[PDB]
């Protein structure tokens, strides 16, 4: 029995979150209710596996348990139609059905959150409902979050109630620390949409050599052999995450912490710290912890790299592994450089090995390849120079708003949401990395331009509209940056036809959030610059300026929401003369 072996490992707790996670992110239009119902069934069917190893079905698979008990409700297509389908496939086909129908962007309904009075009563009443909802509210929206680690926020969401409630003053003690585990809520769930999307559209090979290269410079003690054991684990813990198999992710993912653990002094010294707490708090510690110092004496890469006789000797016995090492090697002693150029320069080394090792004679050919280097490190350097110069003079939400014009300017067929969301990101890498050193800026910047990026893509890939967001997005996972970067504006696009729904402001506005109402702007420049990309950054303002005056106006005057109506209409004629 599988659903045995994991149950005793996990535990009746850890056993049933998983799980709840699983099918939370599988149908996420399904309800709570139902969700816990089959979770329950699910948990009780597994506690008589434990004790008759041969039951029912205690024999099977996970895939087929787990899949067969949501094809209990997932037949009804008036709810879920496209699913029923997959119900109707078998076993290998059933699963990858499923994984194919997540969606990035269900169309779920905001997730507003009650009064501190209401919460506070709900989690002490019933504290074991209130967590699980919490657990299925962010599985469904977020069908990629690595599990492991929502059971950690899930804790330190617990313990945020349970002191805040007994505060004198709930509200102060609450609602920052939920606002705080919102956001590296969202972080956490966008790094791991990249780690998913590697492994799936890329392959192994290249979630490696990102596991070597990051691995590499948090322990530069380490030895190559022992790195490689990681990667290896690591590999395999994702792999499982990504694919759904969450209660082995989780399992493995455990075991590798161990492991770290016992072997503490061949690894890093600063996981001291790590490996004298509970295991979740562990396992987030270690995947958390700051590079070990650089090891004093160490030889040049190109003497065994560049230098040495026997390089394309030893390249074509074992390439990989010739690879692995030379990137372990320079990564080691390279902190200052992001992952994604890490794997850059990884791949320049490559292919000049390739065409090097092909001609009369090598030495020559493949010696002066760190030459070839040099424009690979300064590119991002000159650019994120130049853009923190300008986020520093804009401040964020005028820095974004330079972003939206940009963007849209580029690919202009991409929805307007999908825009807005995404340039509101970009923006938001510059109040995170502009403020470093240079030594943190770059690998700050970039690889966190790595993830935002990503987002673009998957939500790219489920309607696509434009070829260059294709194309940018498919032909290379470390060069996309620098594809997009490229893009200048689309000489192809034709002119969007004005709207009137679309620029008609209405009153229900007056009542949003600060934020919500430039997001609204916001909205409205983009829909602008589709109309007339051609424009300039400088009308753009004079009517964007104009635009402010409309809401603020019609917002206070009391005059029923008309003017919403009749200055509606009034607004677009200025503009057209521009
Ligand atoms: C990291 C951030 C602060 C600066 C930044 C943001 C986005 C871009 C892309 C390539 C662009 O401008 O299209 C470059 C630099
Ligand atoms: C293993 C390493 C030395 C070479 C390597 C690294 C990453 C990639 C991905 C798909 C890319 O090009 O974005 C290809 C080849």
């Amino acid at each position: 029995s599988e659903v045995a072996h994991r149950f005793k490992d996990l535990g009746e707790e850890n056993f049933k979150a998983l799980v709840l996670i699983a099918f939370a992110q599988y149908l996420q239009q399904c309800p709570f209710e139902d969700h816990v119902k089959l979770v329950n069934e699910v948990t009780e069917f597994a506690k008589t596996c434990v004790a008759d190893e041969s039951a029912e079905n205690c024999d099977k698979s996970l895939h087929t348990l787990f899949g067969d008990k949501l094809c209990t409700v997932a037949t009804l297509r008036e709810t879920y139609g496209e699913m029923a389908d997959c119900c109707a496939k078998q076993e290998p086909e059933r699963n990858e059905c499923f994984l194919q129908h997540k969606d990035d962007n269900p169309n779920l309904p905001r997730l507003v959150r009650p009064e501190v009075d209401v919460m506070c009563t709900a989690f002490h009443d019933n504290e074991e409902t209130f967590l699980k909802k919490y657990l299925y509210e962010i599985a469904r929206r977020h069908p990629y979050f690595y599990a492991p680690e929502l059971l950690f926020f899930a804790k330190r969401y617990k313990a945020a109630f349970t002191e805040c409630c007994q505060a004198a003053d709930k509200a102060a003690c609450l609602l920052p620390k939920l606002d705080e585990l919102r956001d590296e809520g969202k972080a956490s769930s966008a790094k791991q949409r990249l780690k998913c999307a590697s492994l799936q559209k890329f392959g192994e090979r290249a979630f490696k050599a990102w596991a070597v290269a990051r691995l590499s410079q948090r322990f530069p003690k380490a030895e190559f052999a022992e790195v490689s054991k990681l990667v290896t684990d690591l590999t395999k813990v994702h792999t499982e995450c990504c694919h759904g198999d969450l209660l082995e992710c989780a399992d493995d993912r455990a075991d590798l912490a161990k492991y770290i653990c016992e072997n503490q002094d061949s690894i890093s010294s600063k996981l001291k710290e790590c490996c004298e707490k509970p295991l979740l708090e562990k396992s987030h510690c270690i995947a958390e912890v700051e590079n070990d110092e650089m090891p004093a004496d160490l030889p040049s890469l190109a003497a065994d790299f560049v230098e040495s006789k026997d390089v394309c000797k030893n390249y074509a016995e074992a390439k990989d592994v010739f690879l692995g090492m030379f990137l372990y090697e320079y990564a080691r002693r390279h902190p200052d450089y992001s992952v994604v150029l890490l794997l850059r320069l990884a791949k320049t080394y490559e292919t000049t090995l390739e065409k090097c090792c092909a001609a009369a004679d090598p030495h020559e050919c493949y010696a002066k390849v760190f030459d070839e280097f040099k424009p690979l490190v300064e590119e991002p350097q000159n650019l994120i120079k130049q853009n923190c110069e300008l986020f520093e003079q804009l401040g964020e939400y005028k820095f974004q708003n330079a972003l939206l014009v940009r963007y849209t300017k580029k690919v202009p067929q991409v929805s307007t949401p999908t825009l807005v969301e995404v340039s509101r990101n970009l923006g938001k890498v510059g109040s995170k990395c502009c403020k470093h050193p240079e030594a943190k800026r770059m690998p700050c910047a970039e690889d966190y331009l790595s993830v935002v990026l990503n987002q673009l893509c998957v939500l790219h890939e489920k309607t696509p509209v434009s070829d260059r967001v294709t194309k940018c997005c498919t032909e290379s996972l470390v060069n996309r940056r620098p594809c997009f970067s490229a893009l200048e504006v689309d000489e192809t696009y034709v002119p969007k036809e004005f709207n009137a729904e679309t620029f008609t402001f209405h009153a229900d506005i007056c009542t949003l959030s600060e934020k919500e109402r430039q997001i609204k702007k916001q909205t409205a420049l983009v829909e602008l610059v589709k109309h007339k990309p051609k424009a300039t950054k400088e009308q753009l303002k004079a009517v964007m300026d104009d635009f402010a005056a409309f809401v603020e106006k019609c917002c206070k005057a009391d005059d029923k929401e008309t003017c919403f109506a009749e200055e509606g209409k009034k607004l677009v004629a200025a503009s057209q003369a521009a």
